């Protein structure tokens, strides 16, 4: 019984787990108690569900008298269920804690093994990101600290008008202003700017205190939403030193902790790489590619033979195999579905009548022929040698599938879909024709052959997804009923749309929105209303992990899997042709000061280049430095000339000669405006990139980044095709569909001309006239180009709710919307954010690294010296005794003791964290009694401060104490928190933000983040020009659109603002950092279309002249560009640091002898070296064992082994430091033998690190 149990005693309870998960979908949460039948039965089925957990509850209880996790979520489960029951039947909020059976579908991963090993494998390597978890704490905490020293209650004020009030006319969404004394945003003609508003956000967007800090610094970490905070700030401070928040902020939370996230992941699925590559699990995909191939390189020999004739149909066979294998029909085939593809492609919204009979005609023209290929096909190959090789299942597939839909669009059932536009997959057989097909087949081979491994990592993250959604559900239903007109299409209703406010969450996109409206769903900015956002932040970060856990691995354990394979195929096919052909056969301008100072000249071109004024045209500055490019080009046309009588051509000389030709040919026109001038002005943006040939380190990463985007062609190549298959898909589904008049009660064009009236603010007593407009969406699927923008708009996760919340609505051509016609179109959209947003991005970045990686293993030396010893070896050569300074003086002696001991360190840690305590309780309201508390608390931390200053300085003396450099900062936030009290009893806020500097000494002690930061810092100072590229991409894409969008009009109503403007460079730069940041940048490329107005003082022809059709181009390629030098600097960080990524932490290393150098201390101070004979004789005892060894007995034969290990060439008396070192090092791994000294020294010294005759003090 106990024990009976039996088998199916669990399939049965699984079962009944299925059943509650599908009986709590069907539930619908309602506004205010409503209810319907089908709820009141779910309600009574939810006893029976109870009945069954309870009975087994009590039967496990009584087998076993449960310390197991799982067994004891179970119990809790039941437990809460009971209490839930019972408190129900009492009562007749405990409708609030049935929030406990959104927990029961975690019974499924108990119950199937399979995927309680991907859960191990998913939350075991989150411990390791546990040291950039900290770290984001501590930069969150800082810069909530810093900006509530800052920001404090500067946002509550906002334009009222001069009347009848208490209302903010500042427009529908109004923004803080100032008093007509600071630099802020000032109001209006006919207003007032007037303290006492609520906030920008309804009071949640703010920094009152160290909770609605908190919260404003991770939503600008995340980056969503960062520049509305940065903008409001600008409206309510000034806008000169506020952009220095926002931007360090996310360059070092954003784009820095993001770098260590994804170096420590990719450095941990190489170790379980290691690991299967010495368990030997490439061997099976190793063994069925070549195996596979035989059995199909064995057929022919059947097939060949099969129709041997010692009736007659070998009339067709013996030629029907070689003339469709005779690349007739290769060559015919592919240009059939060309073909194919144009009459797919060619269709659009209202389109003539002659190309729909065209397409109509075609694709039963061409069906016939590809169907008379599959007879053809079965044929002359045999129905196995045709169902072998996997594009000829897919093949079938699309032809059956072809038949088969033909008959439902003729028969008048369903609506076309997209089913012929699989046949251009079969374009793929061009690579075929290059060496870019078998590392593609490969790569789908791995993919077919880890399947129980993708659809078992997708399972956990649907049984997330959904348990989130029934949780959001049960908290957030039918609470989003708010008074006002907007529907809020994002809601937590049903079980779908559930589903989908999820999904965006997880995606990112207007993450906060949900957020703002789940916090008002509870109250307010109220304290216990407001702890709802924790269900955001946790879903949010415990999302967005699994997002990368589950397919940045998949791509990378397959593409390191395709490599592999690709190289056996190489080596092989290699092997066998040499075996086969072997058997069978058998001037002053080279100078370094004119390079130099033309290497400045054209830095100062570029920074010329960089001040023009973009509005403005008759203006003073516009003139100097349009008169300095006279001079500046003179000595760069001198610079060719005399250079040109060394030679008699590289390509950068001629593209030096173009440019210096552009500048020559252009103030020569003197005279055409004639465009001309306006279109060879922006073609000077070019001075930067002839510096790539004079900063030899900057033409190797232009190479370097050049091969890599050669390299990087296939995946390239395949998204894009996957991109137009969806996009006629799109074409196919939504085509003439999504067109909205804005009154929304007529569904035609022809019923959708002249005026209707709006009431504003949903106020019936409020009439507004406004006209009837016929208008598409912003992004619309009409013609295949358009939905190839709609798609890219998408997959960059920007703006995808509003398109799919209006292609759900669309139903008919040339109709109106209609709410919530078909809300199951929506798996259009997912498939394709899963497809091209989630897996297609990640694979790219996966073949990065998976370059970067074959590119850093090609050789590596290839001579012994395992991959610790050689730094084992070098820091036993080149390390010496470090300074102690063990004072002299008596007096000092004891002072020194004092302040070097635990005692004084772990009370200084203790002090400055009731000090940053102390800051963080600064609200907005508060009494005088608080504030001159906080003054005085301030100058008696600051005053214990400055003696510990003192006392440090006596006890280390001048040179000593200021030798450490955490000691010479810590006198700058003194002398800064000294200067601060005497300017506050009488540019102030620049010193009180040193105070909050002195937490970064908590972030210093201990390893791991100490460790990681400073090996990632390292790493990005050893690569100063991979990041140089960043910035000239900013430089020219910020000049380029200065020249081009810098004329637009600035209304306030649209993207271009004065806030997001290209009229300066920094203006520009920052419109660009936004654009890469990802922030509505398709708002601001439609904001830049040609049609608008151009600003006043850019000087009839005025009409809407201003804007270009160039933004498409402009910023697509922006953001790819920029999107592919991120990468490749991030990837090319974690490879310069790969050796600190991945470890294997149980071996010797920097960590276990670093150590011993300290361990020497005592037995030494300055430098020497010398040992004390005693230190060899107490060594052990304090060296640790797995390193040295472990506290036992100096003599245990091992120890006494340690003096085995006598003098390696030095005196017993005193061991020449380094000699104790690399016996350490020998004993420790790598022993060798016998005499092999000076064979070691060879060992060594005949490849790599020239010894430097340094062997005087190591022989033997
Ligand atoms: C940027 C501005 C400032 C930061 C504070 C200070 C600058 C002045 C600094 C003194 C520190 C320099 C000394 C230093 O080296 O610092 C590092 C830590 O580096 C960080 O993590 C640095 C952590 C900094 C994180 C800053 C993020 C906070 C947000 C900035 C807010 C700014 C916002 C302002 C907004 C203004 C709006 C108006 C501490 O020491 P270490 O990690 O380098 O390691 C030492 C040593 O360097 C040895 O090289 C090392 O040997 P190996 O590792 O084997 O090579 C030994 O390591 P192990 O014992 O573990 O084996 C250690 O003996
Ligand atoms: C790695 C790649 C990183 C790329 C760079 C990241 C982003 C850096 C953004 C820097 C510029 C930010 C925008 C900015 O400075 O704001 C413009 C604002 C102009 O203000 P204004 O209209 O004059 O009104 C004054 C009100 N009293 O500001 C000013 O008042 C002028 C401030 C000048 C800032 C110069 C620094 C720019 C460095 C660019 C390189
Ligand atoms: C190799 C294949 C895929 C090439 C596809 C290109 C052809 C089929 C497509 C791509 C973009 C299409 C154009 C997109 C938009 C318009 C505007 C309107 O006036 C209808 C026709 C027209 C002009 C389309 C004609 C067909 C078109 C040119
Ligand atoms: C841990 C993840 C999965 C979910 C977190 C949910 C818990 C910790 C949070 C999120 C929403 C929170 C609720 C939000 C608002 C209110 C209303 C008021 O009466 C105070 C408590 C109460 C009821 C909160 C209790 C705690 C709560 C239920
Ligand atoms: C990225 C490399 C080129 C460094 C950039 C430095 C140069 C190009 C930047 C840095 C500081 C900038 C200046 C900062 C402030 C102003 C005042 C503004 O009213 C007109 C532009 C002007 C005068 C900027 C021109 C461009 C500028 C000189
Ligand atoms: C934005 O620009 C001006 C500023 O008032 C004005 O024409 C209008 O508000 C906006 N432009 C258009 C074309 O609506
Ligand atoms: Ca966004």
């Amino acid at each position: 019984i106990s024990i009976v149990e039996w088998k199916p005693f669990e399939i049965i309870i699984l079962l009944t787990i299925f059943a509650n998960c599908v009986a709590l979908a069907i539930y619908i949460p309602f506004p205010e108690d409503d209810s319907n039948a089908t709820n009141s039965n779910l309600e009574r089925v939810e006893y029976l569900f109870l009945i069954i957990f309870t009975v087994e509850a009590f039967l496990k209880v009584i087998a076993y008298g449960l310390r197991n996790g799982w067994n004891l979520l179970d119990f809790i489960i039941v437990v809460v269920g009971l209490f839930s029951a019972i408190l129900e039947q009492a009562t007749k909020d405990v409708k609030a804690l049935r929030a406990f059976r959104v927990l029961r579908p975690l019974r499924l991963v108990s119950g199937v093994p399979s995927l309680q090993v991907v859960l191990n494998s998913i939350i075991k390597a989150m411990v390791p990101l546990l040291h950039i978890a900290l770290l984001v704490l501590f930069v969150i905490i800082i810069y909530a600290i810093i900006g509530l020293e800052l920001f404090m209650g500067k946002m509550h004020k906002t334009c009222y008008n001069q009347e009848g009030i208490a209302d903010v006319p500042a427009e529908d969404d109004p923004s803080p202003c100032a008093l007509e004394t600071g630099h802020g945003r000032q109001c209006q003609n006919g207003t007032v700017c007037k303290p006492g508003w609520d906030g920008p956000k309804h009071g949640i967007t703010n920094f009152d205190n160290f909770a609605f800090a908190m919260l404003t610094v991770f939503q600008c970490i995340t980056m969503e939403g960062w520049t509305d905070v940065l903008y409001w700030v600008n409206d309510a401070v000034g806008r000169d030193w506020p952009w220095i928040y926002f931007v360090t902020l996310i360059i070092i939370g954003s784009f820095f902790v993001l770098n260590l996230v994804l170096g420590v992941l990719s450095g941990e699925f190489s170790k379980e790489r290691e690991k299967a590559k010495a368990r030997g699990d490439f061997q099976k995909l190793r063994e069925k590619q070549q195996l596979e191939e035989d059995l199909k390189g064995y057929l022919d020999w059947i097939t060949q033979a099969e129709d041997i004739d010692p009736r007659w149909n070998r009339f067709c066979r013996r030629k029907c195999r070689a003339a469709v294998k005779s690349n007739v029909f290769y060559w015919l085939v592919i240009f059939l579905v060309f073909l194919n593809t144009l009459t797919i492609a060619s269709e659009h919204y209202n389109q003539p009548n002659w190309l729909t009979e065209v397409q109509d005609t075609a694709n039963k023209a061409l069906l016939a022929l590809f169907t008379a290929e599959m007879l053809l096909k079965m044929y002359s190959l045999g129905l196995q040698a045709y169902f072998v090789s996997l594009f000829n299942r897919f093949d079938c597939f699309v032809v059956c599938g072809g038949i088969l839909e033909t008959i439902l669009v003729e028969t008048k059932i369903m609506s076309p879909l997209g089913i012929s536009v699989l046949r251009c997959v079969r374009l793929l057989r061009i690579f075929k024709i290059t060496r870019y097909w078998n590392s593609l087949s490969n790569l789908v081979a791995s993919l077919l052959n880890s399947v129980r491994s993708i659809a078992s990592l997708l399972l956990l993250l649907f049984l997330f997804i959904i348990i989130f959604s029934l949780l959001g559900m049960q908290l957030f239903g039918g609470k989003f009923n708010f008074d006002e007109m907007q529907t809020r299409r994002s809601t937590f209703d049903n079980f779908p749309q559930s589903l989908l406010t999820v999904f965006q969450i997880l995606t990112g996109e207007d993450w906060n929105s949900v957020m703002y409206d789940g916090i008002m769903a509870y109250g307010g900015p109220s304290f216990p209303g407001m702890l709802v956002c924790i269900y955001f932040i946790i879903l949010f970060i415990c999302g967005n992990y699994i997002l990368l856990n589950v397919f940045l691995a998949i791509a990378v354990d397959n593409l390191a899997d395709a490599e592999s394979l690709t190289s056996a195929q190489k080596e092989e096919e290699e092997e066998k042709e040499r075996k086969k052909l072997a058997r069978t056969a058998s001037r002053i301008v080279n100078d370094t000061i004119f390079t130099n100072l033309i290497l400045f000249f054209i830095l100062l071109s570029s920074i010329s280049l960089a001040a023009e004024d973009p509005v403005q045209h008759t203006s003073f500055r516009n003139h100097i430095l349009g008169n300095a490019d006279y001079v500046f080009t003179s000595i760069f046309t001198l610079e060719i000339i005399l250079k040109m009588t060394a030679y008699g051509r590289n390509y950068f000389n001629i593209l030096d000669l173009l440019v210096v030709s552009v500048s020559l040919i252009s103030f020569g026109i003197q005279s055409s405006a004639i465009n001309v001038v306006k279109i060879l002005r922006v073609l000077r943006v070019l001075r930067p990139l002839r510096a790539i040939n004079r900063a030899k380190g900057l033409k190797h990463v232009v190479q370097c980044v050049f091969v890599a985007i050669r390299t990087i062609g296939n995946i390239v190549i395949v998204t894009t095709l996957l991109q137009f298959m969806f996009a006629c898909i799109g074409v196919q589904l939504f085509k003439g569909k999504l067109y909205t008049c804005s009154d929304s009660s007529k569904q035609t064009e022809a019923e959708c001309k002249g005026n209707y009236i709006t009431y504003k603010d949903g106020e019936v007593d409020h009439p507004i006239i406004q006209p009837r407009s016929w208008e598409n969406s912003k992004f619309d699927f009409d013609n295949v180009l358009a939905a190839m923008m709609a798609l890219f708009t998408v997959s960059t996760f920007e703006g995808w709710p509003e398109l799919l919340y209006r292609s759900i609505d669309s139903h008919t051509e040339d109709k109106g919307p209609i709410y919530n016609y078909r809300v199951e179109i929506s798996i259009f959209f997912i498939i394709y954010i899963i497809i091209i947003a989630f897996f297609m991005m990640n694979i790219f970045v996966g073949f990065v690294i998976v370059t970067f990686q074959e590119q850093g293993e090609q050789e590596y030396k290839n001579c012994e010296l395992d991959k610790n010893q050689r730094q084992c070896v070098e820091y036993a050569l080149k390390a010496r005794p470090l300074r102690r300074y063990i004072p002299k003086n008596q007096h000092q002696y004891k002072v020194w003791y004092v302040v070097n001991s635990t005692y004084f360190e772990y009370l200084m840690f203790v002090l400055i964290l009731l000090n940053t305590i102390c800051l963080a309780m600064q609200h907005y309201g508060q009494s005088c009694l608080f504030k001159i508390a906080m003054n005085i608390l301030n100058m008696l931390f600051t005053g214990l401060f400055t003696v510990e200053m003192i006392l440090k300085l006596i006890a280390f003396k001048p040179k000593g104490y200021f030798s450490d450099p955490w000691n010479v900062f810590d006198f700058l936030i003194v002398i800064g928190s000294i200067i601060d009290v005497i300017l506050s009893e009488t540019s102030i806020t620049f010193f009180r933000l040193f105070r909050v500097m002195r937490l970064v000494k908590l972030l210093s002690r201990g390893e791991g983040i100490r460790t990681l930061l400073w090996t990632f810092i390292k790493s990005f100072q050893a690569l100063p020009y991979v990041a140089l590229l960043i910035v000239m991409l900013f430089f020219i894409y910020a000049v380029i659109g200065m020249q081009v969008f810098g004329k637009i009009a600035l209304n306030d109503t649209t993207e271009i603002n004065r806030n997001n403007n290209f009229q300066t460079f920094p203006q520009a730069v920052l419109l660009l950092f936004r654009c890469a940041t990802g922030e509505a940048w398709q708002d601001i490329m439609l904001a830049c279309m040609p049609g608008k107005k151009c600003a006043p003082e850019s000087e009839t022809e005025g009409e809407t002249p201003c804007g270009s059709s160039f933004a498409v181009f402009y910023f697509i390629s922006f953001y790819m560009l920029c999107a592919f030098l991120i990468i490749n600097l991030f990837v090319a960080v974690i490879m310069d640091n790969f050796d600190y990524l991945t470890r294997d932490w149980s071996i010797l290393g920097p960590h276990h002898l670093d150590e011993f150098k300290r361990i020497w201390a005592e037995y030494d101070p300055e430098a020497k070296g010398r040992i004390k004979h005693l230190d060899v004789v107490t060594l052990l005892r304090r060296i640790q064992p797995p390193l040295g060894f472990g506290k036992l007995c100096p003599h245990r034969v091992a120890c006494k082994r340690l003096v085995s290990m006598n003098m390696p060439l030095n005196s017993d008396g005193t061991v020449m430091f380094n000699a104790t070192l690399f016996a350490l090092v020998r004993t420790a791994l790598r022993i060798k033998t016998e005499g092999n000294l000076e064979q070691a020294n060879e060992e060594l010294r005949a490849i790599i690190k020239k010894i430097w005759k340094r062997t005087s003090m190591k022989l033997l």
